[PDB]
């Protein structure tokens, strides 16, 4: 019920991937807890509606349920343009392509948390190779370039409330036209913030439903 | 009723064809359908207004009948001006306009689909040779040059509702003065995203009337 | 009961007339009909209140009497400046004049017809070669450039309704101190968009009255 | 009970007085009447505020009264700044002064004929040499260059009612430190559009008073 | 009650104090009477306030009382930044200072006078050498350049009511540390308009308490 | 209960500190009394709306403890990017950190004070080694730049009421990704604006609870 093997899912989920296995640690009592923040895919606006709604206090088990919510991140593509340096795809188009990545934390140290996990590794830029290999082929070598561009400070107040901050990506990516998953499903793989080789999830694995 | 010659109603009527051909893949239990984009020429606000007057449920026939209407495009000459590299027309003038191509969409995957089978043709430029020729004289080569200019994403909700990215395309073509339809319709011929050579269809059978 | 040999009056005069004389095609039962696109001169705001006040259905013998109103055009002069390149007249002093040209339409089909027979002719400026004669004496040969600047598309909708297209206009001419009616009145010649040298009509000619 | 040597007050007559002298032709059955029209020093709101409050029909007795205060220019000043190119007073400093010149009137025709008689002598600019005597002894001689910057074109209907075209205007002067009254009156001569030497005529002369 | 050392107060005082000692002439039946221009300093909004409290008729022995609060002058700091061209106290830091000076007046008569008596000392700049001793050790020597940076003219009616024109200033001074009262105050003299040495008089002799 | 060798957390205590101990004078009859300006860290709106809080007047217990409130100063980051000059963590990035100082005061002469104990040390920019050491390793050695980049002065009214003004920092810091409190707590000095070797304080000690 979806196009498996489309480009712009696989640059969604490898940016949401890449920013997949985030933890914040949360002093107890009878020890530490670390905690991994859920991540989403949706538009910005969609998103905050929707968080709007959760983090409502409609009942008594919502006073409690509200601490779970926060802290999470959002992930939108928000624009993208070709990327000036017979026929097209492998050799494909160079695109370029912009995402926002959305945190909101209802404590300034769990913001501190996880962008000191994120903002180190760009340079401005970091790289990643990707490797996608089509049924049983050689697979195909293509360079992403992740660049940084600007980091955007704000806040939401109710008495705490919420601290939101957002991050904007360049992807310097590859677009071709649509290759019919009838055809069979692209196998994906891309080296992590530590050149470690992990391979693509699947989309249904790597983002929380706002649904 | 209509100036079937005019210069103008050729180039809505290049663009409207080369992206009347565009079908997005929706799996079912029976199996696969696949659904034709259907294309409009309106200005946008029209657009968007009649597409309020239908995206009303109005009846019981009409809750169903809802999710038939997206995915469309619309489109619409926004901007022209001379083209700055005896008498007046084939030697032509140079002319550019300026397209907006309108994209609207209930579901991410619909777009990804539909798009993915635009955006890889324009680097940042797609060429299209075209052959017009009078009454039965030699036809005209007139060079075509259509170039993506920038992409704008944007939604409308209530509750899913409705994703609409627009594309913004420089056509540079040609302007000359009115040949009267009494004189001969002029016969049109192009090269599509595959260097196929279709002739242009007649305006009625490429856009689905607004009204 | 105005100054006839007016410098102003002139450029009006001869900007509405190049302008006078554009017919659009409309397909009738018994036959094609050719209706003349009628000019004003005007102050935009002024032309589009008076249009709002014949356009507005008040009776039964306006509801058919409505569309013979549009097409048509308002022009108006809205800025100049000096011209930068023993007393002053002939010797003149070179101005620079900017004229809104505003058509508006109830059909698309009307735009393109009227407006494909103005856009050739600026690529991007038209030359005219004026000559003013004073009573006898032998006629002045002022050199006439007209630059296409810029193009604006605009609607005004309900339920169809109103097309409004402007196009504005360098014209670089020259400006000299009145000379009165009373030594006599200026003859004006020109050459239109064929350099056929017609001669300026009086103004109560060109231009239907707002009034 | 006014400051006579100022300064400011000498290049807001010296202005004036350029434009004090201006007619329009109005023709009528028992013949030609040629009418001047009044010029005022205020600021532009003030004048306009005054301006709605004449044009207002209060009795009949006013209603002929209307096309009396029609057409008129009001003047102001609006900016000034040094003028980048032992003690301060002739030798004086070069001062850049900013004047609004603001022509109302009640028909497009009378707007064309002032305007007509101001703007051919700004090339862009206008000379005027002007002299300054103190008591008897030898006048200086303050070139004066004045520099027309802008014009902008307007209206404020009411079913007819009134054209507002204002020309901005840089003088570029000289100042220095007051020359008390009692030390003597200054003389003050300048030349006008035709070179012309009028001398510059006391301050109640030239406007009329908006108070 | 205050650090009569501080910097800032040293600057806001050389300020006021050049512009301390100015008259205007106000021509009488009995003979001329001059008055001296009153100057605050405090912050734009502040001294409005006041200054309409002041030039409000609450009763009949205001209504003579108030035409003698206009005219005057409001001084305050709006800006300052590092001025680019072992530890840090003379030597000292080269900062820079904005002050709007705004002159508010009835008449432009009185406001006229005024400005005519800042305005000409400004071409564009104005040369001061400052001289700060230290209990009795060698004074030192501050080089002050003032420069005149742009002006604002504006109004504000009823009826007539009050002219207010603003000039700006860019001091070129001098900051450091703190040297406490306790340690002994600072003797500061200046060259005036006029190169004439005149010491820096106490803050509570130049401006008139807005409180 | 917060990831102590957080490297925000460390920039923020480095900033707080260096502007921790700023006193200003206040003249009593018994003798001097020097006060101390308590800093918080907080987003400016969070600041300004608790501010509020405080310095409502609700009983007489309040109309005294006014006074005591102001003057502070609050603190926050508000922007941060990549500071374009084998793993990554000292090795660290050079990274670029955006603070807002915000200083508050019900007198122009406190203001006085505190900003003059700040502004002479950043010409435009202000020099700081840090040495940060991990257990009992040799330490690292991280050249800190502060500049100065602007300042913005304002009010807020109520009969005094409020003096706001607020300086921006540019730090040229680095940052890394987290190195677990568990694996050792960081010990921390800098050199103050005097070369003098403090120790940076924890958290809790430099600013004053907003909560």
């Amino acid at each position: 019920g979806y196009f498996y093997n489309s480009s712009f899912r696989r640059y969604a989920t490898l940016m949401g991937d890449l920013f997949s296995n985030i933890q914040i640690k949360r002093q107890l009592e009878s020890g530490d807890k670390f905690i991994r923040v859920p991540i989403t895919y949706a538009s910005k606006e969609h998103f905050m509606m929707k968080l709007n709604k959760w983090t409502s206090i409609n009942s008594q088990e919502d006073v409690a349920k509200v601490e779970t919510i926060l802290p999470r991140i959002n992930l939108h593509l928000v624009d993208f343009s070709y990327n000036a340096p017979v026929v097209s795809q492998y050799n494909p188009s160079p695109i370029k392509m912009i995402y926002e990545l959305s945190i909101f934390t209802r404590y300034e140290d769990d913001m501190f948390q996880i962008v000191e996990q994120i903002l180190p590794y760009f340079q401005p830029h970091f790289n990643t190779t990707m490797y996608e290999q089509f049924g049983n082929d050689i697979p195909f070598k293509r360079d992403i370039k992740i660049v940084l561009m600007s980091a955007a400070i704000d806040e939401a107040i109710d008495g705490r409330r919420r601290i939101e901050w957002s991050l904007t990506f360049e992807v310097n990516g590859w677009m071709y036209p649509p290759v019919d998953d009838a055809e069979g499903l692209i196998r994906t793989t891309y080296t992590d913030f530590h050149a470690n080789t992990r391979d693509l999830p699947d989309g249904e694995g790597v983002f929380e439903s706002v649904d």
